């Protein structure tokens, strides 16, 4: 059971492929994100690293997550002394999903329950699926291969559905990429990832931002990042319109051998 190992054991260099993943978007400052699986539990803050090295590659590892913030209320004790009573306000709760590759990884949050209108401690059930962090060894835009084509194959996973097949292709001469998502339960999500050019972002990493097409029809967008010194992997997300509103999908692919 490498989930509890990911929750209790420290980092290791002889672990396979991607060792660590910094949790920045999954937890904000002053928040506590508690993950539990296989009878183990660990609390995470803002800079904290998740030991993805113990997780299996190319699969979606699942934890139970609860997101809390701590408040110290002011009370008067037996005497007239000030006593602070710490109370943990549960902000969110659900399933925490992690997809691990060799040079990249991403987390997704399946919110099952949140606080209520005007709060007051009551939890209401409201589902949401969003992407957390997308981290790894970003490929430099200025160190991309000068030519050749590359076929990345991988997984597209959304709410209650992790069987999506992602297929992306990058021509490094034209510096362009395009792909498709297949075999998802929801038919409106099996979309084409339209051709768009490779761009450098603010830190000059290699990223691709294109349109999501459903029967040659624009119904959202997708963002991918290139990871690995030799552009081994891609990882990102997609926002797709459906009859049930907008859905979010996690994307992660790698070249094969
Ligand atoms: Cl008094
Ligand atoms: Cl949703």
């Amino acid at each position: 059971a490498g989930l509890a190992d990911a929750l209790t054991a420290p980092l290791d260099h002889k672990d396979k492929s991607l060792q660590s993943l910094t949790l920045d978007q999954s937890v904000r400052k002053n928040e506590k994100l508690k993950l539990a699986a296989q009878g183990a539990e660990k609390t995470y803050g803002n800079g904290d690293s998740l030991n993805t090295g113990k997780l299996k590659n190319d699969k979606v590892s699942r934890f139970d997550f609860i997101r809390q913030i701590e408040v110290d209320y002011y009370t008067k004790d037996t005497n007239n002394n000030l006593t602070l009573v710490p109370q943990l306000i549960t902000l969110e709760s659900g399933e925490f999903q992690v997809y691990k590759q060799s040079h990249s990884a991403l987390t997704a949050l399946q919110t099952e329950q949140v606080q209520d209108s005007e709060h007051s401690g009551k939890m209401v059930a409201k589902r949401q699926f969003r992407i957390g962090d997308i981290a790894g060894e970003h490929t430099s835009f200025d160190k991309l291969p000068e030519g050749g084509r590359a076929t990345y194959r991988g997984t597209a996973f959304g709410s209650d559905d992790a069987s999506g097949k992602l297929t992306y292709t990058i021509d490094f001469a034209a510096k362009q990429g395009h792909g498709k998502i297949e075999h998802l339960k929801s038919p409106e999500l099996n979309v084409d990832l339209a051709a768009s050019d490779i761009k450098p972002d603010k830190k000059r990493h290699a990223v691709i931002s294109g349109s999501v097409l459903y029967n040659q029809a624009e119904k959202g967008s997708y963002s991918l990042g290139i990871f690995g010194g030799q552009a081994q992997e891609v990882a990102g997300s997609a926002e797709v319109e459906t009859a049930n509103g907008i859905r979010h999908i996690g994307l992660a692919a790698k070249q094969l051998e």
